[PDB]
């Protein structure tokens, strides 16, 4: 089928960096609307970051310390995380769209995407 994993999560000091990666299989990356949406414990899912082909969107609490970026020829897309914050703590996860739409990618919500990972846990530590 279409599997969606992610991996680079773990457990970082305040002020540090890390870089998810979303790795797909059976599903070409660049082609459709990507992006990660997070879940904080105690909190409702947000969304974090889209992606389509050039264009990218973030949210407005983690625009200008994150990148998302995709990798074509290793069908994997990044989430590139800088100066985090214990705020930042959440399951992030990974999800793709049908939709090759940018207008619909601005949208900002991941978490109403077809496919979507297991997710993996960034914990950040002050």
């Amino acid at each position: 089928q279409v599997q969606l994993v992610e991996s680079g999560g773990g457990s970082v000091q305040a002020g540090g960096s890390l870089r998810l990666s979303c790795a797909a299989s059976g599903y070409t990356v660049s082609t459709y609307c990507m992006g990660w949406f997070r879940q904080a414990p105690g909190k409702e899912r947000e969304g974090v970051a889209t992606i389509l082909g050039g264009s990218t969107y973030y949210g407005d609490s983690v625009k200008g310390r994150f990148t998302i970026s995709q990798d074509n020829a290793k069908n994997t897309v990044y989430l590139q995380m800088n100066s985090l914050k214990p705020e930042d703590t959440a399951i992030y996860y990974c999800a793709g769209s049908t939709v090759a739409s940018t207008g619909w990618c601005s949208r900002l919500r991941p978490y109403d995407y077809h496919y979507r990972g297991q997710g993996t846990q960034v914990t950040v530590s002050s």
